[PDB]
């Protein structure tokens, strides 16, 4: 796997620029997976997740 | 795996920039998982998540 | 795995600016995973978990 | 594993620049797993977490 | 594990700078885990924690 | 000028998120007025100018 | 002149969160005004300027 | 001019939160005024500048 | 000029939390006015300036 | 002037947070003014500077 060359970017984020402005908010969670941000994950080789929040289990 | 060059970037985060302004706010949880921040996780090999929240279990 | 060259970056994060104005907020948790804040992890090989908040056990 | 070059960045957290303004704020935490801060961990070999809360056990 | 070269950083926080104004706060925890600070923790190689809070317990 | 009331922002300037990537940049000034960054003035009264660069003057 | 109330902001600057990566740079200034930062200036009551660079005189 | 209330913010900035990486830079000046940093300036009333570089002068 | 009230911030700077890597650097001034730093001055009444570097005078 | 109340902040500088990291730097000055630092001056009234590097006079 020779490599030469001036750059190689695998699997970057570099860009993410953000302005939120929520003036009221609120949340009632039974059960318990809510994302509610910016989240800017990145990787490169992956063997199941790359950003999740997977609800998982009995709830009454 | 021989490599050469002037770079190779590989699995980053590298511009984030963010502004918020909530004025009011407030989370009632049962059971219990959330992300309500900015959350910039970055890596490069993985074998299961790169984030998560994951809600596992009984509730009652 | 031999290398040479000029630089190779691998699971960074490296410009995170963050600016957060939040009048009110409060939290109420009965189970138990709340993240709010800005949380920059980054990691390189891994067998498991990046960041998590994960939410398990019973609860009544 | 021969290296040579200029340099290499394995798992870094490198420019994190933060302000947080929050004029009033509370947290009532019944089991308990409450991250609300920064939190700018990082590394290089991890065999099952990079952060966490974890919210395990049982609570009535 | 022959290395030559000129550096090579593996596990590093090296940027952090911030700052809080909070005018009021107050926590009241039964159970017991609440991170609200900075926690600048980094580290080479892991088995099993780079930061936790965990929560592990019965509470009546 | 009497006032009541809850709130009134009068000339301000509290969003601004932004993100700059110039790989390679020159500039050659001779007279003299050159602006090239954010510039994020804001005022109430004026009289005469917000910003400016003015460029005034006998060059040869 | 009589005011009440709960706030008033006249002439405020209070958002900006910036990152910028510039590679390779270089100025060269005969005459002599270069702004190229940031520059949050903010005021209330002026009687001429709020930024300038202002080029202002004889170059040969 | 009677005030009553609960704040009056006049001329501030508060926010500014800023990340710069800039791997090579030259400047070379001949008249002289170069401004290339952050410049967080902030003021109330004013009679004629509230920042500046001004460029005056003879140069051969 | 009666006040009462809660808090009254006139001409206020105070959030600045900044990162600067700059791997190479050099300046070479003739005529001298070059301000590269931070720079976080402010004041509440002025009579001719918040900052400035200001170029004035004959070179050759 | 009657004051009463809680507080009045004029001309303040509190909260600057700022990490520099130059690997290499060199300047060469004919004439005479350079700052690059970080600079946190404040006060309250003025009569004509608040900071400056001002260049004045014959260099040949």
């Amino acid at each position: 796997v020779l490599y030469v060359g001036s750059k190689t970017k695998e699997g970057v984020v570099h860009g993410v620029a953000t302005v939120a402005e929520k003036t009221k908010e609120q949340v009632t969670n039974v059960g318990g997976a809510v994302v509610t941000g910016v989240t800017a994950v990145a990787q490169k080789t992956v063997e199941g997740a790359g950003s999740i929040a997977a609800a998982t289990g009995f709830v009454k």
